[PDB]
């Protein structure tokens, strides 16, 4: 009975104020979001949203920043009258961390909970500065955190994909997902681009104001160091992304974790091999 959400929602308020100066009490922003529901989920009461999305974050050691997400994006989401939910993938153990590998991980296991049909790929440090940027699906890959204030308020180059992005279901089986083999920093966005490229997609993205977005300053983590074989990698994604990816993928859940504003899943996704 309930009608469709607007095309664009008319809750949007545009530029916001962005700080992280100040401490993040979650039990208060759980009630500061009472329509959230345990899991980090919500869907509006008054209309039925087209945009059914799960939000993943890849994740190891940055509880703080998570805090500061949670505060800023639940409700710019709710605004976006989105059918959403909040997935933070939580690499188990101290080896060598592996950013893409644990949003495949995001993506096979959202799909357990619900029938979701897109998916935005977000780190943990990355918030928004308007909410006329849209965290949902486009009919291209939408490229969101288009003008960062760590790279000037633009993009560091123009193929640059990182931070915070969105593709479809069918976009993500497109490509065969994510790469598998990046381990430490560096790449696997640019791994993903080509794949996208390489199916015949382009890039989609918002103007510059709009994509503004601030980067948590910090420090490096340790057990993340620069991949030295990223730029070998990078250069051969036509042929091993048939291979590497959703269709080459195991981990092992260990545990599931639902909390108010979001479900953590700590996964074992080894080593290199
Ligand atoms: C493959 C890779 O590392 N991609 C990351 C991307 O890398 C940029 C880098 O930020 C900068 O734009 C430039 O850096 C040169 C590169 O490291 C080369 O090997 O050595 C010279 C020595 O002077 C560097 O200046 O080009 C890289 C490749 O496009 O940066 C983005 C944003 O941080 C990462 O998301 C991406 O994974
Ligand atoms: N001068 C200090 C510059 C710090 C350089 C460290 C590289 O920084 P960035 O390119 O922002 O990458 P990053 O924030 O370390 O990694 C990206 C994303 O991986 C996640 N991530 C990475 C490493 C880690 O230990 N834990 C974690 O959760 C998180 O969602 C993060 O936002
Ligand atoms: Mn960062």
């Amino acid at each position: 009975s309930l009608p469709a959400c607007p095309e664009e929602s008319p809750l949007l308020v545009g530029p916001m104020l962005i700080e992280f100066n100040m401490p993040v009490d979650l039990e208060l922003v759980a009630k500061q979001n009472p329509n959230v529901k345990m899991g980090g989920r919500y869907a509006p009461r008054d209309c039925v949203s087209p945009h059914k999305v799960a939000i993943i974050i890849p994740f190891r050691n940055r509880q703080e920043h998570l805090k500061y997400w949670l505060y800023y994006l639940h409700p710019v989401l709710q605004r976006q009258q989105l059918d959403y939910g909040i997935y933070v993938i939580n690499q188990a153990g101290d080896t060598i961390f592996n950013r893409a590998k644990l949003l495949n991980v995001g993506f096979q296991e959202a799909l357990k909970d619900y029938d979701y049909t897109c998916f935005v790929f977000s780190d943990v440090d990355l918030i928004p500065m308007n909410d006329h940027n849209a965290y949902r699906c486009f009919s291209q890959p939408r490229h969101i955190s288009v003008a960062m204030d760590k790279f000037g308020f633009s993009l560091p180059y123009v193929q640059y994909f990182g931070g915070v992005s969105a593709l479809s279901k069918q976009q993500f089986l497109t490509i065969n997902g994510f790469p598998n083999n990046y381990w430490g920093w560096g790449g696997e966005d640019d791994d993903i681009f080509n794949r996208l490229v390489f199916r015949g997609m382009s890039i989609s993205r918002p103007n510059a104001v709009v994509g503004t977005t601030r980067h948590i300053r910090h420090s490096r983590d340790k057990k993340n160091e620069p991949n030295p074989q990223r730029f070998d990698r990078i250069a051969h994604t036509k042929e091993t992304m048939l291979s590497d990816g959703l269709n080459s993928l195991t981990y092992q859940v260990l545990d599931v974790q639902r909390y108010p504003l979001y479900t953590q899943i700590t996964v074992d996704i080894g080593t290199p091999s």
